[PDB]
């Protein structure tokens, strides 16, 4: 049958549905139940009375804008393995939890007391998350950890107590632990006893203890006098399995090399937001990490200091397994070749990260002297022409890839974005490696590209030129990049805005391998001499955020064939072009090779459906966010349409038998359908419709809805998502309830 | 006595009825019988007949433009029942012909943007009182049209015609037999290749002649452009303007002129404005004998005369330019040249009244700024949109070849000499960028991608700037002495400088605001401010208006952080504060109580507020305007009168208020303007309509509410009847939503 209120694929997706109590209509065979972001206020032993096969329960953020849990409310669920109770304003750990629990997360509550009565019986616990309960300027209490409360959990592998006021590492920790998170715990001193027996530990996070608070984007409290964290010389002597060490924001001025004497597997060392400029120049500890792969030393700048060069110790040459060196926020003016000599013979160093250093000039000749550089990240510098925090993410840096993977996959990547290379000189890219991926976005480049600017790096396959002010006055622009496959020219509207200047786009045709071209948000409304775009290779063209409403206006025919010359085109995005109307000849001149057409977010008051006959490969047609009022009677016009997106229009009536042929996905949500008559379901053929979206329609829940209700019951192969949002607008006794909950 | 469907206003004892854009299908017969001016524009009216305007005889002007909205059938003599109509507006109506039977009373008739290709004598020659006749934009561009047939001598009868505009129709020749009463003649884009002597021989009182767009310059045209055979110039004879002694405006833009006959201007010594845009006059600008024949010329526009494919080192200005002693503004856009030296503008430096020089869109790379000091009195130096580096889609009522907007915003130019360097690439300001400059009072450095750390010495050479535009840059605020050398600075615009503000790891210092004694207006909008360094408060004993829209007060006033709780309190003189577009889901009670008590205007619109602590208004005794539009407010307070004695305007549109609290229109007798439009009000019952008191409530907006139009409405309906002093705008949109018998229907339309 059709599940309600949840969607059961056995997991029951039942989140964000404005539920006020645990639904009693959940299938008795569900394995995992996700009830997050609902308005649930109480949990008793009757709430999950019929779901004894439950292993995972998600009750995060309830009620959405506290959660009362009775003692033993979960006790009857003897298969409950994972219980997520985040953002519930819980004042205590819930009493009488099932001993079958292996993962429990109480992140972001008001729990200031970790008691034996609450935790010391869940001896099967492997992951325990208690982070973010008392932090910053929250009015809260210092965390009380009963002596030996974790001593019972002999199978505990992960313990997270970060962002609580602990002041001391808890004693009597089980030696089964592999990951210990103690970030922002006000722990000023690490004794020799604190981790004496954790011989299985692979991760240790002591970040944010005695923090560096200058320019902190959060309420920050330094240790007395901004002193360093006090780590005993033998505090790590038995952590021989450690792979991850996070010492970010611990006010370190000196790194004791003896910390790593017995740490042969250390792979990632985080040292952000310290005062390690002197250690970077000396680096006695660097001798001890020949297996280290990632070293983050970012934001160690000295306040008010803008040195001429970066001082990299020669001992960086001992990091023989280094693959990624992160040196953001060191702040220096010039990168000379000899400054990076200690790094030039590392065999696996493929990522160098020098973002946000206010570097004025770089001798790009030095990057060729490297063994295996794959990612050169120089974004956000000063190079000139030649609750607030996600508790489940990294706190001191974003974890997204430095360069988009679609660009980095082509080969070596150079990122010069967010600088002020406002024009490319003739020798800007001399003595560089064979760059395949180049990011020059947001440089305010206003120059006329002619066909020589990228001659020194002619093998670029993916070129990012977004957010500039490029001046297209040469038909030979970018033609020296004959192997170019992806070109991004989004947000270059500066000169396209001005009618009096020339706009030449003819260079598009001089490419044999160009596949992806993005001209979005350029305000294109006039072109010079050649009015048509032409390419025999181009596969995808993104033309959103332009003025096709002007290019195709009724008193102008020069642009009637603007896209016809894109003979290989399969994907075309015409969204956000302010189109109230598409001339029939202009639509008929779109490439017949199209398989995907987006005309969403315009102002289309009418769509000529019969013209679809000239597009036998059209699988996807996107017309969401328009003002369409009518559908065609005999959709005779296509045998290829698999997806029809029509949400946010003004359709008030559905044609007879519309629910067609190869249509598998039909989106009619957010329209003006009051009902779906029996005429629309009087289909001859057997339907292949697998998803039909109808939420947001002002359905009239009288007796006339019964014919469509039975159609739903007959076709359970047609998945109707968000049935809780397919809501009756009429009559008053049904306004607010789902159409599936009537007589 | 409340009007419907039109809004009947009053203007110097005249009666206007504003009835535009109301989805009307027929001309309403409920207008007042005293109305003199009726605006029925932008409706869905399809027919105009004998009976469409019965009994409305003081009617002097009618606006039927844009009908129907997204043709208009006018029957013969549908107006002649009138006796006083002087102005008839019939624009954009798809009329196939000039309507027949229009009254002899017409002094102005506008037929712009129709399908009229036949100017017959039946239609126009009977209207002896016509002063202005508009027929432009009927066959133009690639529109499927017909050539304009002008019946010979049809304008011969209108001996009172002062304005005739036939622009953007295919005329081929200047119409013969024009009445000598003509003072303005528009023949733009009319495919008139030749101007003979008989063409304007009899119009001795003409003050403007528009011949633009004939034999046009078609390169880079933003419209379908058809040049004369071989790109030839327009052919105007030597004596074509000999009898035009009263001409003050001459438009010859886009006529592909290569040479100008100086004798054309011999007998027009009063010519004030000469438009020569979009031609090929680079040679005439350097030689130019005609420049000696314009002694009273005040405005000379030579823009976009560039030679295609040419990028000369310097601009070549004839020394005969010094003969333009009455010149006030020189527009030299689109000349395209690399360098501006002081020797190149010597012919201009002795003109007494030259105040505006416009050099935009020239791709100038270097300018010797010392040349502007030698000018007698330059007030506007427009150098926007160049390449300086560190040292229907056309409005038928606007100019077709340039925008008529002021070059500098008037609020800036009012302070004195203005220098516009916007839209260049001055990405940092060197120690001598502004040396040898005049006493600049108004400086526009916007959109230069400037990433400099201002530190107090960048503007020393021009220390009397009162209005500084630094918008759309990437400024780096790491110095507390930034801009402090501009001691007289009164307006500082720092909009759209979010580049470094969004990076949490770099510093953001805003302490320099306090060092100004005369700063009145500060705009920090759309900067994404959410973290500051060291000092968390904005302080100024002079600041009057702070625009803080488009920032992140939702993060700054986060519940787990109190550092920014008094961010605005140190603005002791602040009277206007804009906190819109800050994604606020709630304001902490202590945060609102720390807003400056001197506030009279507070904007918190377009956020996400679901609750508002109305009690806190007790601490703002001068608050006159509270703008809470575009939020998610669910309730109103029982006790607004107990919380404020000063609030005059309360804007609450686009919220979720479904109930009006009892006694909401009495008691509060400082409130003149209450906006409850686009809310969730289903009814307003008698209890909220109590009036104890004085009630200064004058305006009450309610359109967009889903009104329950049963008999419960009846009491609010009769509250409207008994309170005509309360204007309720747009009754057409105060619409019943239920039941279906009255849906889509205005609430005054009911028994
Ligand atoms: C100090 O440095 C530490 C070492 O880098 C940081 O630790 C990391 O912390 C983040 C933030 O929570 C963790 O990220 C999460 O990991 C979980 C679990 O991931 C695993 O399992 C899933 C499927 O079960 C799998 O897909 C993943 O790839 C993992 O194998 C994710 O569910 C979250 O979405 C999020 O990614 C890291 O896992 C953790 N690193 C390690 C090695 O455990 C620590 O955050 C730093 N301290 C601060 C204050 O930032
Ligand atoms: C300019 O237009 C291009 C072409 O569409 C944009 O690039 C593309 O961005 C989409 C995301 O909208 C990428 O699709 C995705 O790939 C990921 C990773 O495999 C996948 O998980 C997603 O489901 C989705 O399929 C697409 O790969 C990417 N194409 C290329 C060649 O990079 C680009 O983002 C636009 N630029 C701007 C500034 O908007
Ligand atoms: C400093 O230079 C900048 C760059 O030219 C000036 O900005 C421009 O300002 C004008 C006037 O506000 C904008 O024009 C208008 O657009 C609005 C909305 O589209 C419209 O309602 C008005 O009728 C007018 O047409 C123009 O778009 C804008 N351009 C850019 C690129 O920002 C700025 O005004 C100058 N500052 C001073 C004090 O003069
Ligand atoms: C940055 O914020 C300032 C301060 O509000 C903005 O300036 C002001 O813009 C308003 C219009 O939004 C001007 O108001 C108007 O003045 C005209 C002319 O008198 C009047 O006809 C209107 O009814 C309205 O009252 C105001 O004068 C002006 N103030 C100043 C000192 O220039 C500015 O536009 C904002 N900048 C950006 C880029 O948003
Ligand atoms: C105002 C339009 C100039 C038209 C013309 C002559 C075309 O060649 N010139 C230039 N057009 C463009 N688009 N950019 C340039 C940049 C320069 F630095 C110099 N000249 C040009
Ligand atoms: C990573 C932020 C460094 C913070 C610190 C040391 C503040 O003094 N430095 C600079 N901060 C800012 N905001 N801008 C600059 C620009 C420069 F050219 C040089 N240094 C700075
Ligand atoms: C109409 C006008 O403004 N004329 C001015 C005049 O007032 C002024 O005295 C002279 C300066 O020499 O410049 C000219
Ligand atoms: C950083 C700061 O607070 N103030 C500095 C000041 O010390 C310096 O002399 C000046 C010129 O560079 O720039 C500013
Ligand atoms: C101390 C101070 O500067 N007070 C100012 C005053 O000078 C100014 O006249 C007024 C209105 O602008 O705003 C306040
Ligand atoms: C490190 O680089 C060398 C090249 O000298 C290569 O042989 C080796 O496989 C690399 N190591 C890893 C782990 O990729
Ligand atoms: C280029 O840099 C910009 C700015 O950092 C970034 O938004 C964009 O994703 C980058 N592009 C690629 C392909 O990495
Ligand atoms: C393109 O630029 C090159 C180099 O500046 C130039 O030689 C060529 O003429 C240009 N092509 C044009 C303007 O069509
Ligand atoms: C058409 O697109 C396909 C898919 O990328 C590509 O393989 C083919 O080469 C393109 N056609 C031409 C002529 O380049
Ligand atoms: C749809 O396009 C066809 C052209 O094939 C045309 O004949 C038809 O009139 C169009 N329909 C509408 C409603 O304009
Ligand atoms: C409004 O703020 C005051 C603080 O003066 C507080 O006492 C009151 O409870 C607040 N009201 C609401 C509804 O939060
Ligand atoms: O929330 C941070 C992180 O948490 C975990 C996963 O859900 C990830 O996809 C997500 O990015
Ligand atoms: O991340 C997986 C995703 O990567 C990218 C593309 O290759 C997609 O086709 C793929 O699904
Ligand atoms: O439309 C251009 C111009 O026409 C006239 C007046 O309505 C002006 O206000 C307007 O700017
Ligand atoms: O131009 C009139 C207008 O100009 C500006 C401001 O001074 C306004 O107060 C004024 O109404």
């Amino acid at each position: 049958s059709r599940s309600y209120p949840c969607d059961e694929k056995v997991i029951a997706e039942c989140s964000n549905r404005r539920l006020q109590e645990v639904p009693q209509t959940v299938g008795k065979y569900v394995t995992e139940l996700d009830l997050s972001d609902n308005f649930i206020t109480h949990i008793t032993n009757e709430s999950f009375q019929g779901l004894q096969n439950l292993t995972k329960i998600n009750l995060n953020h309830n009620p959405n804008v506290g959660l009362n849990i009775t003692d033993g409310a979960f006790l009857n669920l003897k298969n409950l393995r994972e219980l997520l109770l985040e953002d519930n304003q819980l004042p205590q750990i819930p009493s009488g939890l099932p001993e079958s629990l292996t993962e429990l997360s109480l992140i972001q509550n008001n729990i200031y007391n970790i008691t034996k009565e609450g935790i010391s019986r869940l001896i099967n616990l492997k992951n325990l998350y208690l982070a973010w309960n008392c932090y910053f300027n929250k009015v809260c209490e210092k965390t009380n950890i009963e002596d030996g409360v974790f001593e019972t959990l002999t199978n505990l592998e992960l313990l997270s107590l970060s962002f609580n006021s602990l002041s001391h590492v808890p004693p009597k920790l089980p030696s089964s632990l592999r990951k210990l998170f103690l970030s922002n715990t006000q722990i000023k001193y690490i004794s020799e006893e604190d981790f004496k027996g954790l011989i299985n530990l692979t991760l240790l996070d002591l970040s944010g203890n005695c923090p560096r608070c200058f320019n902190a984007p959060f309420p920050c409290v330094p240790c007395d006098g901004g002193a360093s964290i006090n780590i005993d010389r033998f505090a790590f002597q038995n952590l021989t399995q450690l792979r991850y060490l996070n010492l970010s924001s611990t006010s370190l001025r000196k790194i004791n090399a003896a910390w790593f004497k017995n740490m042969p597997h250390l792979k990632v060392l985080d040292l952000e937001f310290n005062y390690l400029v002197g250690e970077i120049a000396s680096g006695a500890f660097l001798t001890m990490l020949p297996r280290l792969e990632i070293l983050d030393l970012s934001f160690n700048y000295i306040k008010g200091s803008y040195p001429q060069h970066i001082n990299i110790s020669r001992n960086f040459s001992k990091l023989l397994s280094l693959r990624a060196l992160h040196l953001r926020g060191y702040v220096f003016q010039e990168l000379r070749e000899d400054d990076f000599q200690p790094l030039m013979q590392l065999p696996n160093l493929s990522t160098i990260n020098l973002g946000i250093n206010f570097i004025k000039q770089i001798d790009f000749k030095l990057f060729q002297n490297f063994s295996n550089l794959e990612i050169i990240y120089l974004s956000e510098n000063r190079i000139s022409p030649l609750f607030e925090f996600d508790p489940h993410s990294n706190f001191y840096h974003f974890t997204r890839p430095l360069i988009k993977p679609q660009c980095a996959a082509y080969g070596k990547a150079l990122d010069l974005s967010l600088n002020s290379i406002f024009f490319i000189g003739p020798n800007q890219f001399e003595n560089l490696p064979d760059i395949a991926c180049l990011n020059l976005s947001a440089n305010s480049n206003a120059q006329v590209l002619s066909g020589t600017e990228f001659s020194a790096i002619p093998h670029v396959k993916y070129l990012d030129l977004t957010n500039n002010r490029l001046d297209f006055d040469n038909a030979s622009a970018l033609t020296e990049l004959s192997d170019l496959e992806v070109l991004d020219l989004s947000y270059n509207s500066h000169y396209f805005r001005i009618a009096g200047v020339t706009h030449h786009l003819e260079f598009i045709q001089n490419f044999t391998n160009l596949k992806v071209l993005n001209l979005s948000h350029n305000n294109i409304y006039t072109l010079t001499d050649k009015y048509n775009l032409e390419s025999k290779s181009l596969v995808e063209l993104v033309f959103s955020g332009n003025r096709l409403d002007i290019l195709w206006n009724d008193d102008d025919n020069r642009y009637i064939s603007i896209f016809k010359g894109l003979k290989n085109l399969t994907r075309l995005d015409l969204s956000l072009n302010r189109l109230k109307h598409i001339p029939n000849e202009a639509f008929l001149n779109l490439p017949a090779s199209l398989t995907e057409l987006h005309i969403n977010d315009n102002m289309l008051k009418f769509f000529n459906w019969t013209l679809l006959q000239q597009f036998p490969r059209l699988e996807l047609l996107d017309l969401r966010g328009n003002k369409l009022l009518f559908l065609t009677d005999s959709l005779d016009f296509t045998s290829s349409l698999r997806t029809l997106l029509l949400s946010h229009n003004r359709i008030s009536h559905l044609p007879s038998g519309f629910l067609v042929s190869s249509l598998k996905h039909l989106d009619l949500s957010s329209n003006l359908l009051k009902t779906i008559n029996k005429s629309a379901l009087e289909t001859k053929t057997t339907t292949k419709l697998s998803m039909l979206e109808l939420h947001g329609n002002p359905f009239e829940c009288t007796c006339d809805i019964g014919d469509f209700r039975r159609w739903m019951d007959e076709h359970l192969n047609v998945k109707i998502p968000r049935l809780v949002d397919v809501i009756c607008a009429s009559p008053g006794d049904q306004r607010g309830k789902s159409i599936v909950s009537l007589e």
